[PDB]
C-alpha cells in the first residue's frame, strides 16, 4: 500500500506513508532515540529538529558514520538533484537543508551530483538545456548556505570529462550490476533506451572518494554518508551490493519522508503537478493563495464544529508543513495542542503556515540573487576543499 | 572459406567494383593497394560520397580501432591498420585510433588496469606500422573519456537514441549481460563523430567520416548510421575487410589465445617456419602423385591466401599461383615462400616497434591539436 521508487510515490492513507513498513520493505533500519542520542553525544549539538521529528527516519550504517567520527577518521557528504527544470520547489530543498546541518555539524566536505545527464536521457531537453538546468539549480543548492570552501557542485556532463577517475568507477560498477538486476531494481524493459539501463552506475558512482581525485587524491577509503529522500534508495541499496564486489567500502545512508504533496499527504509534492507544490519563485501572493486554497485541511467543515470537536493533525497538510519548517519546538506544540482542542481555527492554522514560508521562500530568493556567476563557477570547479586527506 | 557476395547482401553493404577503385586512384594519384585490388577491402558504405567530397577538396578523418584483449597481437590484427596507414598517406587527412580498454574490461576477466596497460602495449605495435605522429591520435577509452571535453556528450546523446531492443537484435545481447555491455555500442559510435575531437576538428560537426574496418565490425556502424541523423550528424563511411584466416583452415576462427592460429607479432624466424609448415592448412592433394596431375587449390590453401595480403609484387604472386593450380609447384615450396616473406616482415615490424619510446607513445595518446587546421565561424 506503500509504492515508492526513484521516481514516482504513492500512498493511500492521509496521515501519509507508512514509513514504519517502508523501512521493513526496504531492509534498512530505523532511526531510534539510542541513534538520535548517540548523534548528540559525538556532535556534542542537540539533533536538528528532521531528526527529533522523525522526517529522516530511517537510515543504513550510521553506526558506522559515527563510529568513524568518533575515532577522528574521515568520512564525506554526498546527495544530489535531478535537474528537471529551472523551477524548484520546497519539498526538494528538505534534503540539501539536513546535509547543510550535517555538514556544519560534522565538518565534513560535501559533493552534489547535478544528474544533467540523467534528465537528457530521461526527459525532453537538449543537453544545452539539461545542463543549463544544472548550473541554476546549483544557484538555488547554494542558496541553502554550504561553504565554498567544503564543497563541490558538479554536472555529470562536465565532469565525466574532467576527472581522471569517476569514469572509471562507472564502468567498473557497470560491469558489477546486470540488465535483469536493474530492470528489477528501477523497472526498466526491453524497449528503454541504453543511456537510462546504464544510468544507475553515474549516480552510485560519487559514493567512492577515488572518483573525486582533485578532493580526495587517489584515496579509496573514506566513509561515505547519504543523506537523501527515501525514494532515492534503490539506487544506493545497489551501490551497497557492489562496493565489496570492488573493493570499496559501502556508503552510509539517512532517508527522509516525503513532504506532502498540497492536496494530502497521499502523494509527494511534484512539479508533475504545480497546484500540489509551492515553488521557490512563487509570489509572496500565491503562496497565501496555494496554501488557503490547496492545503488538505484535517479541521472540522464548519468552524461550530471545529470549536466542539477540534482539528486533525494527523492529516493536516499546513500543520504537517510547519513539522517541517518551525523550528521552536514550544511553538509547534501549542499549535497542535490549539488546534486539536479547536482553539484555533484552520483558517488561523492556516495564517500561521503562511506567515512562515513567505518569510522562507523570500529570504531564499533574496540568497539566491546574491550567487553570482563567479561564484556558481567556483562551486562547479572541481578543486581542493579546505581539508586534508592523505 | 565465407561467401562475402552473399554477405554483402545480408549486410546491405555495396561491392567494391572496379569503377570504385579507378577512382580512388584519380583521386589520390597513386596505385591503389593491393588489398583494393585483390579484394580484401571487398565492401564499402558511401565510399562514393567521400571521394565526391575529397574531390571538391571538403575534407574527412579516418577511424578505426583496437579490441586490446592482451598483449599477444597477430599478423591478422595488422590488416586495417596496414590498410588506414595507407589511406593516410594517400589522401593525406587526420587520423583517429580508438583503443576499446572498457569493452574489454566489460567482457574479459581483466582489471580495469590491465585493460588499460593492454591498450598502451597495443599501440606501440599500431605505431609501428609507421603512422605519422602530427596526424594521428591514439587514444583509450578509460582516459579520453575523462578528459575529453566532447566524447562523453556524443556518447550520452546516442545513448539517448538506442533502444536495449535494438542492441539486443543487433549484438545478441541477453538480460543477463551487465548494463556496460548493454550500452557499449554508444561508445565505439562516439568517435564517427568530428564534434568528439573539439582539439582537432575545433568543435566543427560536419567533418565526412571514414571507417575502415573487418566487416565483423559492421552492426556497430549499421547502428551509428541510424542515429547519426537523428543527433544531427552525418552518417560515416566505411570500407570493409575481408577475415583474415586462421592457420587450419578459413573455415575456423582465430584467437591471440592458441599462438598456432596465426602468426603473432613476437614470433621469432624459426617459430614462424615452424607455424607454416606444421600448421598451414594445405589446399595441396593428398599426394605428389595427385597434386602434379590435378593440382592445388588456391582457394582454401591457408599459405597463399597469406600470400595474397602480403606479397607485394603481382606477378610474382600470380606465378605461384598459376604454378600451384597447375601442379608444378608442391605445397613445400609454396610453404618455402610464404616463410620468405613472413620472416623479413615480422622482424622489420619487431624492430620498429623497439623504436617506440614510452614518450612517443604518450604523444600519440596526448589529445592536441594534429597538423591540420580546421575553421569554424559563427557569431
Ligand atoms: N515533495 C517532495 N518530497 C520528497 N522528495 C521529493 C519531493 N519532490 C520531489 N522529490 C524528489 O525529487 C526527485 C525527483 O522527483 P520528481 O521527478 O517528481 O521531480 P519533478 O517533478 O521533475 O520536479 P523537478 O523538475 O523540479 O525536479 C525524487 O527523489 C523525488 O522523490
Ligand atoms: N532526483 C533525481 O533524479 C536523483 N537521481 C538525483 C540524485 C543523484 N544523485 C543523488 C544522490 C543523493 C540524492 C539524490 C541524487
Ligand atoms: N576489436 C574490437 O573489439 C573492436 N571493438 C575495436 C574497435 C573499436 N572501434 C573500432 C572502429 C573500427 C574498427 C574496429 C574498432
Ligand atoms: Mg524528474
Amino acid at each position: 500500500e506503500d509504492f515508492v521508487d526513484p521516481w514516482t510515490v504513492q500512498t493511500s492513507s492521509a496521515k501519509g506513508i507508512d514509513y514504519d513498513k517502508l523501512i521493513v520493505r526496504f531492509g534498512s533500519s530505523k532511526i531510534d532515540k539510542e541513534l538520535i542520542n548517540r548523534i548528540e553525544r559525538a556532535t556534542g549539538q542537540r539533533p536538528h529538529h528532521f531528526l527529533r521529528r522523525g522526517i529522516f527516519f530511517s537510515h543504513r550504517d550510521m553506526n558506522q558514520v559515527l563510529d568513524a567520527y568518533e575515532n577522528k577518521k574521515p568520512f564525506y557528504l554526498y546527495t544530489g538533484r535531478g535537474p528537471s527544470s529551472e523551477a524548484m520547489h520546497v519539498g526538494h530543498l528538505i534534503p540539501f537543508i539536513f546535509t547543510k546541518w550535517l555538514q556544519d555539524v560534522f565538518n565534513v566536505p560535501l559533493v552534489i551530483q547535478m544528474t544533467d545527464d540523467e534528465k537528457y536521457l530521461w526527459k525532453d531537453l537538449t543537453l544545452d538545456q539539461a545542463y543549463s538546468y544544472a548550473v541554476e539549480n546549483a544557484k538555488d543548492i547554494i542558496a541553502c548556505g554550504f561553504d565554498i570552501n567544503k564543497t563541490f557542485i558538479f554536472s555529470d556532463l562536465d565532469y565525466m570529462g574532467m576527472s581522471s577517475g569517476f569514469y572509471k568507477n562507472v564502468v567498473k560498477i557497470q560491469k558489477h550490476v546486470t540488465f535483469n538486476q536493474v530492470k528489477g531494481i528501477f523497472g526498466f524493459t526491453d524497449s528503454d533506451c541504453i543511456g537510462k539501463i546504464s544510468f544507475p552506475a553515474i549516480q552510485a558512482a560519487p559514493s567512492f572518494s577515488n572518483s573525486f581525485p582533485q578532493i580526495f587524491r587517489d584515496r579509496t577509503d573514506i566513509q561515505c554518508l547519504i543523506p537523501c529522500a527515501i525514494d532515492q534508495d534503490p539506487y544506493f541499496r545497489m551501490t551497497r551490493d557492489v562496493a565489496p564486489r570492488i573493493g570499496y567500502p559501502k556508503p552510509a545512508l539517512l532517508h527522509s519522508t516525503f513532504f506532502p504533496a498540497l492536496q494530502g499527504a497521499q502523494t509527494k509534492m511534484s512539479a508533475s503537478d504545480p497546484n500540489s507544490s509551492i515553488f521557490l519563485t512563487d509570489t509572496a501572493k500565491q503562496i497565501k493563495t496555494k496554501v488557503n486554497k490547496h492545503a488538505f485541511s484535517g479541521g472540522r467543515d464548519t468552524i461550530e464544529e471545529h470549536r466542539q470537536f477540534g482539528g486533525n493533525c494527523d492529516v493536516d497538510v499546513s500543520f504537517m508543513y510547519l513539522t517541517f519548517f518551525l523550528e521552536d519546538d514550544d511553538k509547534l506544540e501549542q499549535i497542535r495542542k490549539d488546534y486539536t482542542s479547536g482553539a484555533m481555527l484552520t483558517g488561523e492554522l492556516k495564517k500561521a503556515l503562511i506567515e512562515v514560508l513567505q518569510p522562507l521562500i523570500a529570504e531564499h530568493q533574496a540568497r539566491r540573487k546574491e550567487v553570482t556567476d563567479e561564484i556558481v563557477k567556483e562551486f562547479m570547479t572541481p578543486r581542493k576543499l579546505s581539508f586534508d586527506f592523505q
